[PDB]
């Protein structure tokens, strides 16, 4: 029970939330202890990918009251991603409300204020039922189980490397807008072997012609140019769509007075910013040090620290995240 | 088990036993036959959240003689041998792989079609990442099993041709897991062959990602067609296409014991006047012939609606002789169980 030194591991909780899909409607939904899962040995996720998932997290706060971040805009994106692989929808209200009920029934794992840890939950959907042949699976199943996870960055906000690499993640028209299995199976390797050669993780240029930046990873791409006065981020249909993206790009607009753009970035002019950073989740912001494409190296600001427009977002977010800063109107649910 | 061979279609059925085996501590189990059909793993599995995961497919088929052919299994578990390195999954040596597959079809011998019903017994091995994990990394642990299933035709019951449509989406990035036999390939395929099902073709068409201009695969087969003479066996070579069996197979009768020209090169969707006649090929296809390819208002003919080509027959009688023994087998291509 350490929140101390707690990273980012699996650990078995309390309780999950699971739902059976079947005859066309979803059913009342339970919580469990088993935190094993049981399907046909056919089942259309085990032989098929058809299976998806999302991640957001509870915090609690310094009054003692508990905050969920923007749960609704994960239960928007999960049907999204059950869209693209042919399953069933779950509503907000099913989703926010299993959200809700696993981190109630394990709120002794919610990480005490103080140490910058939180709750993480892992819902998800996959096929199950007898199958074989390549098709949509007649029964699926809806999950959401929670870890507690330790502050990312045991030390402050601690820049890293990123590589470029010539293997793709997702096709120009394939799953990459949908947060599937898939995809983070064809970053594995690739994955493999940047971290092999001292590097965070790669960054994906895009599947066309690498040419600009799509994703960092497991984690949405960002740069705030040399005057230090414009947020940039890729946009494309390729790449998943991160509502800490989206959320960051929301902070420097309301919040920063900072310039907004959703366009193109590519590798060629890195030396167009004055920082760089990766977000998400987990990620929270990581800081860019530098990007290695091809033989040269190329460093923003700095290698050893976060620029200055990066220290702020990364506070602002974080703020609203515990509650140490007003939340914009939509935005944390009480739990 | 009282099974209808004359309904046999391709669709799962419990059969008695499935070999099982686990990876721990950097070694693989033993290997064990077991009766439960359900499979069982952590709520975090790699393989339930990051599709760490690839599978095979291949057939045992009752000779007339009686006795039973295993076709080309050492191509399968190389194969599977390359899909696990790309997912960083642990390697099946030729000899776990085949003993697994004969252990399951001698365990459920009989669950095999009876020579004469154009049926047969269906294989899926695959593997698994599997044990308690949530970052996304290669998995502490794995599962690799065996099951079969007795069928019959996979799109249709005889040469008879289906037609098939382009799609805008794409089943695999130009450098992505096309080459290997994994899940996340087929769940991207999942929309756009609902799509093409809907509208009454048998199966998508994908193009080359990026440029849309050569032809791929069809999502469950590979695709071939031939030469306007009839003389020339053309197939499309690609880093993102799976490397069917079929196909290679294919590929080999047509340049011994048919004397067909082989190549191995590009094809535009824009040239399909090419071509005399086309198909689709694969172990649950074992070639099923293009009909017609639909290209956005394009219907393109090549030889028939109704009727397969005459090389088409040749290749096909050829390769289902060779499977039930009918035919001869080429050197190392059957294994008798
Ligand atoms: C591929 C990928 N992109 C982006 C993100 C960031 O999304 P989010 O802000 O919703 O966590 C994640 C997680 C991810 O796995
Ligand atoms: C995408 C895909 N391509 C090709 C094949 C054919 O391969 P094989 O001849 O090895 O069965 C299959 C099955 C498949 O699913």
């Amino acid at each position: 029970i350490d929140w101390s030194t707690l990273g980012f591991s699996y650990i078995r909780t309390d309780l999950r939330y699971l739902a059976h899909w079947k005859d066309g409607e979803w059913d009342a939904g339970t919580l469990t202890e088993d935190n094993q899962i049981h399907l046909a040995e056919g089942s259309t996720a085990l032989h098929y990918g058809q299976q998806c998932f999302e991640g957001l997290k509870a915090y609690r706060c310094a009054d003692g009251s508990i905050n969920l971040f923007r749960p609704d805009q994960n239960a928007a994106r999960m049907r999204m991603s059950c869209r693209r692989l042919l399953m069933p929808e779950l509503s907000d209200e099913q989703f926010i409300d299993a959200c809700l009920q696993v981190v109630r029934a394990n709120e002794h794992f919610l990480p005490p204020y103080g140490t910058g840890g939180s709750l993480y939950l892992r819902p998800f959907v996959i096929g199950v039922g007898d199958n074989i042949g390549v098709r949509t699976a007649p029964e699926f199943i809806f999950s959401v189980f929670c870890v507690p996870v330790g502050p990312y960055f045991k030390g402050g906000l601690t820049p890293t490397n990123f590589i470029t690499s010539d293997y793709d993640r997702a096709a120009p028209h394939g799953t990459g807008a949908a947060k599937v299995g898939g995809n983070y199976a064809a970053s594995l390797l690739p994955g493999y072997e940047a971290k092999k050669r001292d590097f965070a993780d790669v960054i994906y240029l895009d599947p066309a012609t690498h040419t600009t930046i799509e994703e960092a990873g497991a984690a949405n791409f960002f740069a705030i140019t040399q005057d230090g006065q414009k947020f940039v981020t890729p946009q494309s249909p390729s790449i998943l769509p991160s509502i800490t993206k989206y959320s960051l790009l929301w902070l420097a607009e309301h919040r920063l007075g900072l310039e907004v753009e959703e366009g193109d970035i590519r590798i060629d002019e890195l030396g167009k910013f004055s920082e760089a950073g990766a977000c998400g989740t987990a990620a929270v912001i990581t800081p860019i040090g530098g990007i290695q494409h091809g033989d040269d190296f190329h460093v923003f600001y700095s290698e050893s620290e976060p620029g200055p427009v990066t220290r702020r977002l990364y506070d602002e977010l974080v703020g609203i995240q515990y509650g140490d800063k007003e939340a914009p109107e939509g935005w944390i649910v009480k739990v």
